[PDB]
């Protein structure tokens, strides 16, 4: 699993048309004010394992940073590894789970299998932008 | 090399503090209309062949896409086999040299060294968010 933590002043995205031939996800968009924005990339043998050390990080990340809302925002681009759609969808579901078991605040997980639109302000101090790696 | 192509409608930057104890650019800020903004990471072992073939890439999707402003935007994060500071800042000069040998728009790179906040409008269309491997 690779990850991109994004600490913004504000984020927001609308789906557009399907970029999967079934998207498992209904359609949507949503916009929030200051939020960890988590640009998730499911690789190939992510597993349980994975997704609970993924979901402690961004705990933990979280609280170091204040923030009361995650945004678990799918994202195909973030490696060349990638577990198969079926799979990374059921990842997302599992990593969206584990966060709140871990993390007491809003937990947006945007919908899987979707072209999207977004726009974020990303915060410039130095824990603004960092990335990771999990895996097991 | 390591990129991710984002076909923004509008995007936005400002150094904020140093991110390497020497920056090697001033800092500063910029905002942009339309534009492909190019988060680029240099990687290990990328030499002059890798920054050749970034450029022309980079020139084949900008004219794909109708853009004609590129923003080449110095990036630690796509990557966890990075090139040293001091090669980084050299191939993202030459990149941005040899992008203007192919490209006829304006071609703007972001300084080097700093931590930044930034703002992008990221369009929604399938070919607007890509990633690309380079390397010889
Ligand atoms: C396109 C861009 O605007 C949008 N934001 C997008 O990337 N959409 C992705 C993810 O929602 C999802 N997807 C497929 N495989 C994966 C994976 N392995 N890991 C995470 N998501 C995946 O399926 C869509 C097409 O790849
Ligand atoms: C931090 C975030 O807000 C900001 N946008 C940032 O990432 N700043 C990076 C790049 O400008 C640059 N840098 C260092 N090494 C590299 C590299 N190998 N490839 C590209 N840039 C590098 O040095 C800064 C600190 O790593
Ligand atoms: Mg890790
Ligand atoms: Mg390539």
């Amino acid at each position: 699993m690779r990850l991109l933590y994004l600490h913004a002043d504000r984020f927001e995205y609308k789906t557009v048309k399907p970029a999967l031939k079934n998207p498992p996800d209904p359609p949507g968009e949503a916009s929030f004010g200051e939020a960890l924005v988590v640009f998730t990339t499911v690789e190939d043998g992510d597993g349980p394992q994975t997704v609970m050390y993924a979901a402690s990080d961004i705990a933990s990340h979280s609280s170091r940073l204040k923030v009361t809302t995650v945004i678990l925002y799918p994202y195909a681009h973030l490696s060349s590894r990638l577990a198969k759609p079926m799979a990374a969808h059921k990842r997302l579901i599992e990593l969206e789970g584990a966060l709140r078991t871990k993390f007491p605040g809003h937990v947006h997980r945007a919908p899987f299998g979707w072209a999207k639109s977004f726009s974020i302000a990303c915060k410039g101090h130095p824990l603004a932008e960092l990335s990771r790696s999990f895996t097991e």
